[PDB]
This record gives C-alpha cells, structure tokens and sequence, in this order.
C-alpha cells in the first residue's frame, strides 16, 4: 500500500523498529529519520482495518508488555490494532488509549508505552508520507 514513517512532534525522530530486526518481539523505539531502502524499519502502512503494520514484515505494533513490540497481526488481540487518530496512534478499541514516548524521553533508542491520551507532545505525531 502507501508506505509512512510516523514522526514525534516531541524531537522530529520516527518509530523504528530497533536494529531492523525482523523477528517477533523486536523492540519499536524512536530513532533519526532514514532515508532509501535501508529506511523499511520506519516505514508503516494501514491494513484493510486501517490497522498499523511494518514495511519490513507486515507486523503489527504489539502493546502486551510495558514497552512496545513487533508482533504478527492477530485481528482477536486488541493490543495488536493501533491506528492513525489525527496526530495519535490510537488502539483500535479504545481511541483514549495512545502511544506514547516513555518519560518524555527526547534521546534516540527511547522506548514507547501504551498510555491514556492526555495532550503531551510524547504521544503526538506527524504521519509523513515515504
Ligand atoms: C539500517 C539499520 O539497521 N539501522 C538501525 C536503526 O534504524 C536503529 O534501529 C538502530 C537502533 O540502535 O539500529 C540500527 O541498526
Ligand atoms: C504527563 C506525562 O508526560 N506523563 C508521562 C507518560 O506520558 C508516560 O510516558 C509515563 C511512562 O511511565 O511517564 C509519565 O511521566
């Protein structure tokens, strides 16, 4: 489909899925905006479902632990259905649910966290086509 890299209005950095690691439970982090084939570990479609998932493998965004992680889209787990909500990325089933920058944390390699939407620039982001 049309590809997009999802962008932190906290620091311009882009979610990155961490080493280009294409296995399951691979870490999602912010990382300096790519450029050029190597970029397929920033770039992001939406499904039929408008559901997020990888370039890279076609994985969702998984938020069943703390941090969040790559996971094969399973449509029966509602932490694996993060969506494009103006500039949030929103759990399919619950919009006030958004991802979110870990502490703010503005340094590359900071991870992110499923959190209620509460207007902090670390859960706003800018969708920027490839
Ligand atoms: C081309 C490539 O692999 N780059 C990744 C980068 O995008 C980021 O994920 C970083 C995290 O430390 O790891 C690098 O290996
Ligand atoms: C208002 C605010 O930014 N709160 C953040 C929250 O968004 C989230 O990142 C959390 C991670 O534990 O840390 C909190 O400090």
């Amino acid at each position: 489909p049309k590809f997009f890299y999802i962008k932190s209005e906290l620091n311009g950095k882009v979610l990155d899925i961490e080493g280009q690691n294409p296995a399951p439970g691979s870490k999602i982090i912010t990382w300096d905006q790519k450029k050029g084939p190597t970029a397929v570990n920033q770039l992001w479609y939406t499904d039929q479902q408008g559901v997020i998932r990888s370039k890279l493998n076609d994985f969702a965004i998984d938020a069943s632990h703390e941090q969040i992680e790559t996971q094969p889209f399973d449509p029966n787990n509602p932490k694996r259905a993060w969506i494009v909500s103006g500039n949030t990325i929103a759990q399919l089933s619950d919009r006030d649910i958004v991802l979110d920058i870990i502490k703010s944390d503005k340094e590359a390699g900071a991870h992110i966290c499923a959190w209620k939407q509460h207007g902090g620039p670390n859960q706003k982001f800018i969708i920027e086509s490839e």
